[PDB]
């Protein structure tokens, strides 16, 4: 019990400010730069087809709920060395919180 629920709406707009820029979050939404995270949560890492995941997402094999994703998204090339996610992550809790809960809700 290490991630609590923050704001859908605060959640929405890191995420357009954070992750748009290379992800559609809309089920039958577009690949682009990284993959489109519809339906990420329970699923593992490395699975969306049509995708061209690096080595190292694929063998990393994280299941995808809102804690794991808490960790990665402190520090991704951290959590996963190998990644070519150019991302240095969110470094305060509340931030990540809010947007899993957009993730939470938005890729449902
Ligand atoms: C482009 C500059 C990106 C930004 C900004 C963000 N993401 Fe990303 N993401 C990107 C790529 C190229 C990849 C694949 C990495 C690889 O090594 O192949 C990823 C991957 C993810 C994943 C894991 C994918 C999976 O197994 O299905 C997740 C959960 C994810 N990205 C989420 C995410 C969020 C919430 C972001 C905003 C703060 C974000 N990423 C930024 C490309 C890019």
């Amino acid at each position: 019990t290490e991630f609590k629920a923050g704001s859908a709406k605060k959640g929405a707009t890191l995420f357009k400010t954070r992750c748009l820029q290379c992800h559609t979050v809309e089920k039958g939404g577009p690949h682009k730069v990284g993959p489109n995270l519809h339906g990420i949560f329970g699923r593992h890492s490395g699975q969306a087809e049509g995708y061209s995941y690096t080595d190292a997402n694929i063998k990393k094999n994280v299941l995808w709920d809102e804690n794991n994703m808490s960790e990665y998204l402190t520090n991704p090339k951290k959590y996963i060395p190998g990644t070519k996610m150019a991302f240095g992550g969110l470094k305060k809790e509340k931030d990540r919180n809010d947007l899993i809960t957009y993730l939470k809700k938005a890729t449902e």
